[PDB]
């Protein structure tokens, strides 16, 4: 097992040259979207940034506002994501959720549960460095009750690190996840919260196994996906995430594409945020648990230029 | 994988209660092995340094000098490896294979072939500081031929990023490895040094795949494990470590205990060094590739107090 994405460094890259294709593309005419497109998706994020630099030094123009005036719709909204520094992208998306795209647990839940401790720590740091306010306080401020609580637990980045596991605390803990299952996770939130937030990854993987031999069931079985409140969804995100991050995101991506209308906000966040970290893994995983390819899914459930960009990001292999 | 070791931090660590315990353990009273033994292998390494230091504030004795003057043979060499700082254990054993050892090409192969880039980067500089000379320049003076050359390449820590895996590039590598295979690795030479030492890992595992069906058989079968001088052992070891590190090391453990005698020195090096990184993982790949339990072979083949300490290091299970 080796984590990896779909966007690699362009060899032969020249800041100053790409700055010209782009300027020239959006020069006076309407717009060569097809050029903006193929280029920005066949560069990496650090290379995008240096084009952003070449643009200014050459032209006196801000690449980011130029793009943002000739592009619209789901197209714009993707391009704008690709130009965003990847150190920064998640802290950004959190703010949007904490401040103005709506009522926003799908994001808080999904970023917080799926980002490892190295990441939550960095996101927190940078959330405050960029945005002036601190991640934790914005979260407290716009959330509630036991959900708020566990986001706060996850957000500390303070899991017991990995060594030889206590089949004795495994037996207690699996036991207590059983009782809180039977009871619709509506009693002793107090208790399960730490089990899922402060325990380790392969404590919890052990635990989820001993869970099966208490109850005959996977822990996932306790928690339905349409209806549920906030908390249940956080639990089940934690759960799937402990088992496998690529796999959780592959899932999040299928359910972003099922249903009337559909979910471009998600498509975009996952695609872009993972483009240089694990996207290949998510893709091969998607072929694995859902048996049409990520590529194929997208080509059916997207249109026009946005569609094209997507697939280019996606690549093609598995 | 989640890579875990078998040694953890003792909760409620008392730096000097433990220092006392080592005093009356080895004082008067020439020695008392089983509290020495059990203490050191329930405390993590960095805690053993704290016990080493509170020993000096408290008593005016250098803990380590004391630990080794009351103890003999293999057990002694174990305690002396346990109280040797993580950062430093590797570079010390490189050195003691290089400085003065005889002709120890076995230890070089092992450490450089199993260590990741970031572990080699820390070795090189902590090596460089601790013994005034650079790890490379030493490696160079006592070795020669392509064995030297290949080591210098691995010694670089700069091997391609796991990325877009280029189908065309694979096949040319695999045929080049087919080419040099039939010629028993005795010639062509200089291109496989670049295939092994620089290709990206998710790349080199696909070449390992693509090769077999060119050749009939795995790359490994081209090389005769025991009837094979330095280079071919290195090469072999690199191939192995590319598929899985815990599995190289599991093979090296098995070959240290299987047969006539015991390679005790080797057994100490692996058990100790990897005890806080992947020892559980070496234990698990051990049982799956050899059908016995590491624990129960260290038993079958080692003796006395050395044994109980090893089995404590080895950890409780599976
Ligand atoms: C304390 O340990 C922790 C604490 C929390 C978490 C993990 C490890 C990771 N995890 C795992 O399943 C194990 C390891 N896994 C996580 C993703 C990471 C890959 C990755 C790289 C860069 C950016 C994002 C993801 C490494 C492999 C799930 C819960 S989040
Ligand atoms: C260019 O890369 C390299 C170059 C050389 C080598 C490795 C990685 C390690 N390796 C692999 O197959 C990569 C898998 N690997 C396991 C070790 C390490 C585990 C790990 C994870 C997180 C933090 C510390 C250690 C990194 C992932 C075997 C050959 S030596």
């Amino acid at each position: 097992q080796v984590l990896r994405g779909t966007v690699t460094d362009f060899p032969g890259f020249d800041e100053r040259a790409d700055a010209e294709t782009l300027r020239k593309a959006m020069k006076g005419l309407g717009t060569d979207e097809e050029s903006i497109l193929t280029l920005l998706t066949s560069r990496s994020n650090a290379q995008r940034q240096e084009i952003s630099a070449a643009f200014k030094t050459l032209f006196g123009r801000d690449l980011l506002d130029d793009l943002k005036s000739e592009l619209t719709g789901k197209f714009e909204k993707l391009i704008v994501a690709l130009m965003k520094p990847s150190r920064l992208y998640d802290a950004y998306e959190l703010k949007h959720a904490l401040k103005g795209a709506g009522t926003n647990e799908k994001v808080l839940t999904e970023i917080i549960a799926s980002r490892t401790p190295e990441e939550l720590r960095a996101i927190k740091q940078v959330y405050e460095e960029e945005y002036g306010s601190s991640l934790e306080d914005d979260v407290v401020g716009d959330t509630s009750g036991y959900y708020q609580r566990m986001l706060v637990v996850l957000l500390q980045a303070n899991r017991d690190p990995d060594a030889g596991i206590d089949e004795a605390q495994v037996e207690q803990d699996a036991q207590a996840l059983f009782q809180a299952g039977e009871l619709k996770w509506g009693t002793d939130e107090e208790k399960f919260i730490t089990i899922f937030g402060t325990r380790s990854v392969s404590h919890l993987r052990k635990v989820f196994d001993k869970y099966m031999t208490i109850s005959g069931f996977q822990i996932e079985e306790t928690i339905d996906r349409e209806t549920s409140g906030n908390l249940e969804q956080l639990l089940l995100a934690v759960v799937k995430s402990i088992r496998s991050i690529p796999a959780y995101l592959a899932e999040t991506l299928y359910y972003a594409m099922k249903g009337a209308g559909t979910d471009d906000h998600t498509l975009i966040r996952v695609m872009v945020s993972r483009s240089e970290i694990d996207l290949f893994n998510i893709r091969k995983e998607f072929r694995k648990n859902f048996a049409t390819s990520l590529y194929s899914m997208i080509k059916g459930d997207t249109s026009g230029d946005y569609k094209k960009a997507l697939l280019l990001l996606c690549g093609e292999d598995d």
